[PDB]
């Protein structure tokens, strides 16, 4: 919202009526006439916006120029032209050459305002998203996957994604649209899964809001794209015929609506149930499930993939440092092989989760200290009692502990019986009265 | 970006134009020439992109009405205006009103293209930030929690340095974040250096910029920090080479860039953060006090999540929200009985430590019936060992115990621990471990 503001014109009445304008709205103003004073302007402090007049006479660069060495110090920095009447072929070289947009002289304030006012939130919002970005295996299985990837998207195919879950399905979908001639149109995605069944349809097909808004749902949306449906077992009853529709009709109805929706969608689904068992027990539709399988993609368990899980381990601690402010850390050779050696049921999710919590664990010890096999949980390599009321939870300790002792005695009640500080028989009596 | 563009211009020769040069380009075109036409094109199908005749003669609704209604109806709908020679504060207008943009006629493609595709990208922008931020993944309404927000308030009108302190894993960099949003700063930039994450041969270059081999300049974050706030994460790991520089800046409002001989002037506001106290800093030797304490004028404590127990269920259930979007996981009920264990737990690495035994429990019971409950005997070893529980031929100093006073034991820590799981309020610790709240007090007396 408020910036620094650089104004570069070779006329002392444009840099006043503009550096005035800005300042006038909150902005921090400074000046320049020529290619040095601006290039010392910019050593002084880089600003965060640059206005640069494009022809700049009576200077060692001309407009444009000036405008390569401002791109070549500092890439991200927005700069938007002032150009003359009638010069918009220069003004649009401008553009090709770095420029963001072009203001053509004469103007008002509100013109100008509203050029900066843009310029300033499209670089914002550049930014957020190239940071959120930041926040792939050499098996046999991957190299098949991504051999699959490349032969299976440059045709107009339905795909179908099979695997476990965890083992990163969105990621091979968002991969085939990548390398598809759709990869300019939309990527949408419906967690069928996710979303409540009552709101199924109308995050699938939109509606009109009560106040005249309308949501635009995920089909429409899709349009000129793909449309990827996750899990697509867990969609209702009604709503698998609808799709049905759709596929073959290329048409459907918003919820609540009467107009007929023409969308040209490609859809890619996923599953990690077994589809055929489903149809068999009819919970789901033997026509759907054969037309969204038309060409099949496997996503492969990580078990499937032993060979690729250090450098997944690897990837997801520089990943987990980026999210979180972790000083990310060296697993130990006996902890990676027990690592490398687990079922994973929950695969990738599961991978990363387990890092993330040794990471957890070990944040605030020696950085060449490494994470030990000792710190994996049970799983790897009914009732709580704080659940319960006191007396309740008293009689689940004095049961465990009976047990407990029981067994570290081999079983033998009358030893047992003495250490714990009970007569025989009333040990088990007590062992009856507790099941035992 | 191709994208599906609806052109509405009450010319037959503007549409065409527009229409025509779009199509070159790549994109699928529409065109309109009237508000009932217009709008029977958006509920036939929802454009990308609207260009619309700012005039808009023999309509219903004129350019301006229109829209009204259409950004009513689809409110991030980019609408690019058609405006002509001198209609400037009309345009404008149209700018207040929801148009994102406009061009003006006279006008040939190269000028209409540049118009289209920023407004594509820039709606584009907006949409994948919203996107990436539910993909990546303050709450509480505890006696803690309210402080915190008082405290921020008290503080952020403020010009003044503040140390944020607060154990690791609680939400610091957001308490950072709502004191610049409440600051006279909150238009200004919020820059972050987590002092940890970066290799100390880089903090310099990090924190002050450099003029890379090309020529190309990396500004560093105190200079990108100008007229805002910059957020010093964890400011113990610094490097004591560093800190002396910080304490001039401090002062001096200047410094040189890594390799430079310029001297910036920044106008920064410092807020840093630590997990220590200044006798822990002392004692650990690597942080000089004078500066410590010119970079805690101010202090704001954020209260560790063993202090506000009493909000684990929030953000259990806020959590598993966030997972839910992030993972797609169906969210799933946690069964009473487990939320008493993690509500009791004292939670050690605080919200990144609660957060992360969620996202294990919803991996745990991915494939479950959608009505059954979470259970307590999923949770890992660091929550449900340190807790009063049934013992194990594991646990030496219980099993060198007899049964009495094993059980007497067992009584106290569980009465300690269930006081601290409803944030020492008694009388909900009676009902809930099945005394009367006298009792409760007489009780404990007699233990200690
Ligand atoms: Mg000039
Ligand atoms: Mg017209």
């Amino acid at each position: 919202m408020a910036a620094d503001i650089l104004v570069v014109d070779d006329e002392v009445d444009i840099r006043d009526l503009v550096a005035g304008i800005l300042s006038d709205e909150g902005h921090e103003t400074r000046t320049a006439f020529d290619a040095d004073s601006a290039l010392a302007a910019i050593n002084d402090r880089a600003p965060r916006l640059v206005f640069l007049d494009i022809w700049l006479q009576g200077s060692r660069l001309d407009g444009l120029a000036l405008l390569d060495e401002i791109k070549k110090q500092h890439p991200e920095l927005p700069v938007v032209m002032i150009s003359g009447h009638g010069n918009i072929e220069t003004a649009v070289s401008a553009i090709r050459r770095g420029a963001y947009d072009f203001i053509e002289k004469p103007f008002k304030a509100d013109r100008l305002i509203l050029v900066a006012e843009r310029a300033l939130e499209t670089s914002k919002l550049k930014r957020e998203v190239s940071d959120l970005r930041k926040r792939v295996g050499t098996s046999l299985a991957m190299n098949q996957l991504r051999q699959t990837i490349e032969r299976v998207a440059p045709t107009n195919s339905r795909i179908m994604i099979t695997g476990p879950s965890g083992a990163g399905k969105e990621l091979v979908a968002r991969a085939i649209h990548a390398q598809s001639s759709r990869a300019n149109g939309p990527f949408v995605t419906v967690n069928a899964a996710t979303i409540t069944p009552e709101r199924m349809e109308i995050e699938l097909f939109g509606t009109e809001m009560d106040g005249g808004e309308r949501k635009v749902g995920a089909l429409e949306e899709a349009h000129g794209g793909i449309l990827y449906l996750d899990e697509v077992a867990d969609m209702p009853r009604e709503t698998q015929n609808k799709i049905l529709r759709v596929l073959v009709d290329q048409q459907f109805e918003r919820v609540g609506g009467t107009k007929r929706v023409k969308v040209d969608v490609r859809i890619i689904s996923s599953t990690a149930q077994n589809l055929e068992g489903m149809i068999a027990e009819g919970t789901f539709r033997e026509d759907l499930f054969h037309r969204l399988s038309v060409v099949p993609v496997q996503v492969p368990a990580l078990a499937a993939r032993r060979e690729d899980i250090p450098s997944l381990v690897e990837f997801f601690m520089k990943q987990i440092a980026e999210q979180a402010g972790i000083k990310p850390r060296k697993i130990g050779p006996d902890a990676m092989a027990v690592l490398q050696a687990h079922s994973w049921p929950g695969n990738l999710r599961q991978l990363r989760n387990n890092v993330e919590r040794l990471m957890i664990l070990t944040r605030g010890d020696d950085p060449d200290e490494l994470v030990t096999a000792d710190l994996l949980p049970a799983e790897i390599g009914d009732q709580h009692i704080m659940a319960l009321p006191l007396r309740e939870a008293r009689e689940r300790f004095e049961k465990e502990y009976l047990i407990a002792q029981i067994n570290r005695f081999g079983g033998n009640i009358s030893r047992t019986a003495e250490f714990v500080g009970m007569e025989r028989s009333a040990l088990h009596r007590k062992l009856k009265s507790l099941g035992v």
